[PDB]
């Protein structure tokens, strides 16, 4: 065993943040905190105009009474509605009492190959937790059924939690995807209920490095050669053959100081890989694993922050 | 015949209002003053010795309020007294004790590849230059900035509320340029310090290139129109394979699309033939697809929606 497994962060902070919204017919989940409830703008529009929802005119047909928002986790709470606002695809609604379990909080946009932290909610009551990591194509591999619209993806830094995600919708090809707390879509999606252009995922490069240091780490290093790719010749590679572009960090640095084998090195074994593992297995793979960051691999196998 | 298309700029005086000078020992470079916070790239705070690893955690330690000195120079000048600071991400937020009088109704947001705004270029807290820009495929912008310029702002209006996205941090090797969005994010890959940076391939933005062939047509060039048609999904995967960023149709493209009665996929075809020479023939007196005016570009100088 590779000492990986899918980790997230102890939701607890956030599970005392969630409510549920409730605009006429739809009922959704939302996200409190300060005197503000984030939520889809859906919530918004009835279930018979999903398609082609004019949310402008929608918001101009609410008032603060068309909004009902309830906590039904540890001690309940019904939150008067004092304003309404539309920031992009989410609803900002202005309530009267402060959350009292507010965390430190910031609001941050994910980048793909990044992992964050998700927080499944139906009707206001967290179900489950799992972690993602953002596709280049921005959807994710998530798990979301009706009425977990609202649900929050967010990381951790310290104590401060920094918020991501909020869901939104399902892709035909099963993959999901939602809004930045500045109200944008991640990729080019819209929040309407019509098939959308999806694009064209790709390997992580700098995921798939970390994994590969994860295998060294673990005594697995068969596939390391003294061979070297530069990261410029790697690059033009990568664009031919549906890789992300590698950018080193850090976190990738002190993986090649810990095993000693250079990036350049695993660049090279990437490009062997990809033709076929002949018949071997990495990591009980045999396949390249784009799912583990290179922060993921030096916390949970070296214990670094 | 001249195209009626110029690279065409919000009115900058709602923003000029809200540019400030903010001086941290000997650097000093541009902030943006809305209400009681003033907005600044973070590495005011480093020493020019030590630009390129700052430590901005222990940097940020260091200062007291009276490090940083907050002016207004234009209209009616001030000088502000700082009276909080932290840091979030790559900009620094500084709290000052009078809120900006001219504070506009505004947003933050991120912007998406494509999509143009417009720069505020400033030198010392002062308003020289506007200009507009489309953000690049790669998160990088074709901009014109000199020493000091950090700290303008990009920005688009939606009506008459401004969403700045963008606050000006370095210049990549190739004389490109990049920022942060105000969550902190850099701009893609890039981080704020003074080294060398894998900078990823730039890509023609088909969604543009579809609006400016739309804009030929429009000024009644439409040699380059046949019946042959290519399908969304076929174009998008001859994109991946030509340095195209994929095409996802929105409501502005359509309207184009019904003005002149040419669909989408035959531009889209013509596209893929015009990539491999124009045959020795124009349009709009280019001989070379163009990907810098939006559809929203063509709708409003052209047909003034
Ligand atoms: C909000 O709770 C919900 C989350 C979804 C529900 C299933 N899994 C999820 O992640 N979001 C939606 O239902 C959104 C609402 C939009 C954004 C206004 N719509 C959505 O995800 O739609 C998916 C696709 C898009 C086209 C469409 O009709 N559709 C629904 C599928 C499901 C049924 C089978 C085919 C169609 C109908
Ligand atoms: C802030 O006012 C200023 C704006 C720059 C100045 C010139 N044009 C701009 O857009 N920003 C900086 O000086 C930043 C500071 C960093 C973020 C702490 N650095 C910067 O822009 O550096 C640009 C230099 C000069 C041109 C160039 O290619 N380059 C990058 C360095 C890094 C690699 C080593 C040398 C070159 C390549």
């Amino acid at each position: 065993h590779s000492g990986l497994v899918k980790m997230s962060h102890p939701s607890g902070d956030v599970e005392a943040c969630m409510v549920q919204v409730t605009c006429g017919s739809m009922t959704l989940n939302g996200l409190w905190l300060d005197n503000t409830v984030w939520c889809p703008r859906h919530v918004m529009c009835p279930a018979d105009q999903l398609s082609d929802p004019n949310y402008d005119a929608l918001l101009i047909s609410m008032t603060n009474h068309s909004f009902s928002v309830q906590k039904h986790i540890g001690a309940p709470a019904n939150l008067r509605v004092v304003g309404h606002a539309m920031q992009g695809t989410l609803l900002k609604l202005t309530v009267d009492v402060a959350n009292p379990s507010t965390p430190a909080y910031t609001f941050t946009t994910v980048k793909p190959g990044a992992a964050f932290s998700v927080l499944a909610c139906y009707n206001g009551r967290p179900t489950g937790t799992f972690t993602v990591v953002m596709r280049p194509n921005y959807t994710i591999k998530g798990s979301f059924l009706c009425g977990s619209c609202g649900s929050v993806g967010y990381t951790k830094e310290g104590s401060v939690i920094n918020f991501c995600y909020m869901h939104q919708m399902e892709l035909a090809n099963g993959t999901h995807t939602g809004s930045a707390f500045d109200g944008t879509m991640y990729g080019a999606f819209m929040d309407k209920q019509v098939h959308q252009v999806q694009l064209t995922d790709k390997y992580c490069s700098v995921n798939v490095v970390a994994w590969l240091y994860a295998a060294i780490l673990n005594g697995c290093a068969w596939f390391v050669k003294p061979n070297r790719t530069s990261v410029v010749s790697f690059n033009e590679w990568a664009l031919a053959n549906q890789f992300t572009e590698f950018v080193g960090t850090q976190s990738v640095d002190m993986l090649a100081v810990k095993t000693g084998v250079a990036i350049e090195q695993l660049l090279y074994a990437i490009q062997q890989l990809y033709t076929g593992f002949q018949g071997k297995q990495i990591l009980g793979s045999t396949m390249l694993e784009d799912e583990f960051t290179p922060e993921d691999v030096n916390m949970q196998i070296m214990g670094v922050v």
